[PDB]
């Protein structure tokens, strides 16, 4: 009857160790502490009457070390160098994080899941999970002051930083960097309107949620028909879904439950058209929010 | 157009420094380290041809402080007590937690929601939130090995632990122990069918979802039409809604929008009979897992 399913977020103990916060004049955010490096949000430099059109490259050239201070409240860190990466500056400070964790910086992927950790004023304030939207935008809950909150997998003891916070868009949803200083999809650091591409159906997505049903009892929308992924995929650029990209993780749900990912295909087309009033794990839409692998490992232990 | 509303955790890094892991025999499960006592489930003891209809009082008498084996892996923690209280054993053991965090134990009410910290072998897998069901249920997601993982909220830097994971009834939900030993509800801790009693919409919390849907921009559901407290109670009784309490949390939603609580009540009862194809906040059914202070805190920064 439940399904087992809630949105899991990744402990947030190893992150929380590293936040900081980061002033600048008359803008304060949040900065991420590891090794001898602090990274941050550059608009940390602009001025608020200058946020629709920052001049970055100015900014950062009128900045010196005593431009930036650090803290941290979870230590005073003397900053001894700054530089800009795209989108984020890397403040070298004095001393070296003792918790850093083992780290990596990846790009997330549409689809692809990830845990995020709300500060303000450097401090920690709640942890939640989202799911990258197909127009590089997530769904979250962010706040004035929030930016350089961090999202991030984990692999192992390895925790892949993905993003950092940085813009709350016209319609609610949200956007921010990678560790590499590029903004996701689009996206500029600039306080204007911007165009926002269509969002669309993780295809991949309602795969599992529909392969979930079945592994709690709920298969009424399971039949012999089958649709091709090729041919699944020319539909889904007609009806707002991705196009679809199996994976050893759905591989797996479909081994167990026995039930072909062309089967699934075939009802997200008709369920596309409608429930016809029948109710799926209590929803009477299709829900992408969970991955294949939410699915194997909270449901199957995987 | 996105609400703004994500299903938030407490940043779960306090706890985790709290959690190890106890076995006893051939049974091993998660336990909370606070000062020098260690909380576990008092099925630990419990043979697994007993859990059906476990003798707790014979079982405490035969074991020795040698019974229990306590490891941090985040130490070895020498046992020198024992102790059950209620459903859960209180070990003693010769070092104190350094890493014991301001914290006091209180029993949740239903529709509050507090913080989940899921953990397998002493190990801090995931952070998820829940509220409280009506009928003592919670909607988690815990497979085998996960009792004695933890539920708590935060009042400033204090934690309020209010619950320890027990079991999964066959409906998928779940269900566990208060610190003062009482299981929630009605349910034993013990391997067999239990009632369950009928879960029901928190009415309190579609409240607020209601509020946070106006907070958006979102109010084809207001008319003047009002029903009074008293008259929604007595209607509550009759489909399986709970009595509606007010708070101070809900006068300020109130107090924001412009819009009053009768309203909303009225609102509820025709959105009982049908959206009439329309959506609030993209659902077509009512939302009751979201709190007061939920739409407080990440919509208004209260």
């Amino acid at each position: 009857h439940h399904s087992g399913l809630v949105k899991m977020s990744h402990p947030s103990g190893d992150v929380e160790a590293c936040m900081v916060q980061v002033t600048c004049g008359s803008m304060t955010l949040n900065g991420l502490w590891l090794d001898n490096t602090v990274w941050c949000p550059r608009h940390v430099m602009c001025p608020a009457d200058q946020l629709s059109d920052p001049n970055y490259d100015a900014l950062l050239i009128s900045m010196t070390n005593h431009s930036f201070s650090v803290q941290k409240h979870i230590a005073n860190l003397r900053v001894v160098g700054h530089a800009m990466q795209g989108t984020l500056l890397k403040l070298t400070v004095d001393v070296a994080n003792p918790s850093t964790p083992a780290y990596t910086f990846t790009t997330v992927k549409p689809g692809a899941a990830f845990s995020v950790l709300a500060c303000y004023n450097g401090r920690p304030t709640g942890t939640f999970t989202v799911v990258m939207r197909p127009n590089y935008t997530i769904k979250g809950s962010f706040l004035c002051g929030s930016c350089g909150s961090v999202g991030y997998t984990k692999e192992g003891s390895v925790i892949n930083f993905c993003y950092m916070h940085q813009m709350e868009l016209a319609n609610g949803t949200h956007t921010g960097s990678a560790f590499d200083g590029t903004m996701y999809g689009a996206f500029m650091d600039k306080q204007v309107h911007q165009v926002q591409l269509t969002d669309k159906y993780c295809s991949v997505n309602v795969v599992a949620w529909l392969y979930a049903a079945i592994l709690n009892g709920c298969a009424w929308f399971v039949k012999p028909n089958r649709t091709s992924v090729v041919s699944f995929n020319e539909w889904a650029l007609a009806n707002q879904f991705t196009e679809f990209v199996g994976t050893q993780s759905v591989d797996m749900l479909a081994v167990k439950t026995g039930v072909a990912i062309e089967q699934l295909l075939y009802a997200i087309q008709q369920l596309y058209t409608g429930f016809q009033g029948k109710q799926i794990l209590g929803s009477t839409m299709l829900e992408d929010e969970f991955t294949p692998e939410d699915v194997n490992m909270q449901i199957m232990g995987v």
